[PDB]
């Protein structure tokens, strides 16, 4: 009903092009898939088209669409995402790696016609060439210390640790903001902090639904193409909002 909800009404197909230097190393990442913001689903494949990944496929998760989130009949007041739609909006993160570097990222997410874009920009400075990042040290995961077609996509995220981040305003920007933590495992057993502070602001001139303060509650899901010759990762997320 409200602004921006009948462009997510089906199964909406995915771009995703990346482009980032971490220390100097320079890699790129594009992939396609399918938003389906009626089940809260995404689904990604990913190829990193240069080569080998210098940094570790689940740092970027969170970097590789908050508008496939599945916003309940009580909250579609709440959707800042789908509401800046179809000129969409730019979503910039800081990320912090504990005792080690840090990414700067800007993201525009906006359709193209019938196909929703995620065009990025990544830097990254003060890396330990050494470290759990550029030394590959993590572990392959994201767990972090229609009836019919729906249910098959739940099977792959049930007992996944859930994980919430909270959307506030910022009236300033007219746009939104959340601060949070990513806790990445190691192989060892113990974890890498990623600390995440995140602004979206719409790309377009008039105005939005500027939300009252709710939870996005994601569970992801990291898996391979059995097929894929390339460094790749196929990524799977459940996102709902609640809280409000």
């Amino acid at each position: 009903v409200s602004k921006g909800e009948e462009l997510f009404t089906g199964v909406v197909p995915i771009l995703v092009e990346m482009v980032g230097d971490v220390n100097g190393h320079r890699f790129s990442v594009s992939g396609e898939g399918e938003g389906i913001a009626t089940y809260g689903m995404l689904t990604l494949k990913l190829i990193c088209t240069t080569g080998e990944l210098p940094v570790p496929w689940p740092t970027l998760v969170t970097t590789l669409m908050a508008c496939f989130a599945r916003y309940p009949d009580h909250m579609k007041q709440h959707d800042f995402f789908k509401s800046a739609m179809p000129e969409g909006y730019v979503q910039e993160r800081t990320i912090f790696f504990k005792d080690d570097g840090y990414y700067k990222t800007r993201a525009e997410v906006k359709f193209e016609g019938d196909t929703l874009v995620n065009r990025i920009e990544l830097k990254g400075f003060d890396f330990r060439e050494d470290g759990n990042i550029l030394g590959h040290k993590l572990g392959y995961n994201f767990d972090l210390s229609d009836f019919g077609e729906f249910l098959k996509m739940v099977e792959n995220v049930r007992g996944i640790n859930s994980h919430s981040v909270y959307i506030t305003a910022d009236k300033q920007k007219n746009g939104v903001k959340a601060h949070f933590e990513i806790r990445h495992n190691l192989e060892d057993g113990s974890v890498q902090l990623a600390d995440h502070y995140q602004q979206n602001t719409p790309i377009g001139d008039g105005p939005v639904l500027l939300p009252d303060n709710h939870y996005l509650r994601h569970q992801s899901a990291l898996s391979k193409d059995p097929n894929e010759k390339r460094d790749h990762m196929v990524l799977q997320e459940f996102v709902t909002a609640a809280g409000i």
